[PDB]
DNA sequence: CGGGCTTCGGCCAGAGGTCGAGGGTAATAAGAGAATTTATACCTTTATCGTCCCATAG
């Protein structure tokens, strides 16, 4: 309902619901973990696994 | 030929080792302003309870 004139591009869009997202897959997401960082062979296995 | 009567098929519930150990992550937006109640603060009034003088019973 907002007009052209009444609206700018960057006051209609919210980034708020992208960047929790992002954050709570980089952080909390089951995928996501702690590097096992006693052996640089742990880092390799465990990057690809 | 309707009707008990057995049986079967679909649907839902419950239950799935223990004891560690470590790490991490956990949840937001109207202002005004009017109104009503409540905790506060000072003050007076009555009773209460600590307190002692006094007559007396032995």
């Amino acid at each position: 309902m907002a007009e052209s004139e009444g609206l700018m591009p960057q006051d209609l869009i919210n980034a708020k619901p992208v960047a929790a997202a992002i954050k709570e897959f980089f952080g909390s997401s089951q995928l996501s973990q702690f590097m096992d960082q006693n052996n640089p062979l742990s880092e390799i296995t465990h990057k690809r696994r």
